[PDB]
């Protein structure tokens, strides 16, 4: 009589951990939703296939306007799993949900995965040493975003690094690039003039994280923007002041330029 | 021919990924390490029974020191597997040996698994909020740290939230917990008197993430400081300001005070 979060983890079907696969199988109703991120390294078939159950895809709306009428009631009478891409939790409003199904009387459990949020570590920067975090958003009609230009500026102020998701659409099978967000944290240089992002600023890419050949790169704007990263999803990330070490990993594993390990201390 | 990096997870041993453990039982050697963190819901008995292979277990010293003497030779003739709690990489000093793997001429593959970096999403606080992560130490001899304090300083400052780790005695088994975390913060705050951490501030405290049952509580510092929150390890969180939905879930779930819905928001 419960409901369960599941997540599925950064690439294919086997980033879920044991423990949620061995739930997800014992499950009465399956549900999921692929619009939070990509999983660009599965199917919906090789899923079903894993966990032995026929999944009911949800789209946004069904969740974000139709979770307790969709969902929550099947579970006030079995054990229905939610599953999602990465952790169910990190970077989506997932959490609400929660209460939702507290409101409804049904017990709700979380079984994380693997995140993005945690995978940059394998950019070599440290994790600790994150700030903030921001989302470059597709800029829609005479609408265009700029927040995340900020966030990297308080950052960098406190050598902080900043982690930027890319944004998504989903329905519209779009998925940002860190190319595209470098240009257009470039145009929103030349609107600010802060300083802050520049053909100059060292930049890390992170692509497909969770895949074993994944894409590690860092470098300046200027040699980076017009590079090919491979397919999504994509992430990008802007340093704060690196430690020597942090240098010395994105030159020997993410092909930096060997003169970046001259820390301007 | 290469050598694996794996994620054990959070908690016990069914938080390793799928992934993993087909890996990890396909490799010829397999070691493990568990200074950086301790796995309290499980034992090396029963991830060895998993695995279903030997697992040597390294010192912090065996690592740090003689990582391309007990793990890399092996991985110039079979496949390894090094394990770790938590996800790979997500700890300082494990970036760097990929740096050695490679020098070794080795090749290194990472796969993750969940952290406490992204897991903390179960405390309904919006992952982008979270600043700068400290580690509060216990003072020892003529040593007396405070850095964590000024973290939370110039994290809250800015409407930050901040991720506080704590000290653990890894080889002595001995857990610091949420309380005796708070007691040096009043001690500290009661030094710089910068009213950063006083009876009336809001925290979050997270124990056991990753199992079924993990303890999520929130209140004055004053109404907390001599709870019970089970068994460690524990995680301590001072939350910058709320975000109405984020108070409404540590009301709702973390069974949070009604007034920080006023207060805190
Ligand atoms: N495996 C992966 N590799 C690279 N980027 C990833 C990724 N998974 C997610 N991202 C990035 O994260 C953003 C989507 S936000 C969704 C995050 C997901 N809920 C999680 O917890 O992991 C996009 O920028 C997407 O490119
Ligand atoms: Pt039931
Ligand atoms: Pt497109
Ligand atoms: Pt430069
Ligand atoms: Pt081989
Ligand atoms: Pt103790």
């Amino acid at each position: 009589m419960v409901l369960y979060f599941i997540g599925l983890g950064l690439y294919d079907e086997r980033d879920i951990t044991v423990k949620g696969l061995e739930i997800a199988k014992k499950c009465d109703y399956v549900f999921a939703e692929f619009y939070t991120s990509l999983m660009a390294g599965t199917t919906l078939g090789r899923i079903q296939k894993l966990i032995g159950k026929e999944i009911r895809v949800l789209s946004r709306e069904d969740v974000e306007l139709n979770f307790e009428n969709i969902v929550l009631p099947l579970a006030k009478e079995n054990d229905v799993a939610f599953l999602t891409p990465g952790d169910p939790l990190v970077a989506t409003t997932h959490a609400e949900l929660r209460i939702r199904a507290k409101r409804a009387g049904v017990e709700s459990y979380v079984i994380h995965a693997p995140s993005i949020y945690s995978a940059v570590g394998i950019t070599g920067l440290h994790i600790y040493k994150f700030g903030k975090s921001a989302t470059v958003a597709y800029p829609e009609g005479n609408w265009f975003p700029t927040s995340y230009y900020d966030v990297i500026k308080e950052n960098a102020e406190r050598g902080l690094h900043t982690l930027l998701f890319l944004d998504i659409k989903a329905e519209k099978r779009m998925y940002m690039t860190a190319n595209e967000a470098m240009e257009l944290l470039l145009k929103v240089e030349d609107m600010k003039k802060g300083g802050v992002f520049t053909d100059d600023t060292l930049v890390v890419v992170l692509a497909r994280a969770g895949s074993l050949n994944p894409t590690i790169r860092a470098g300046m704007v200027k040699d980076l923007i017009r590079e090919d990263f491979g397919d999504p999803p994509h992430i990008l990330i802007v340093p704060g002041k690196l430690h020597i070490v942090e240098a010395e990993y994105l030159v020997e594993i993410a092909g930096a330029p060997r003169e970046i390990l001259r820390v301007n201390v």
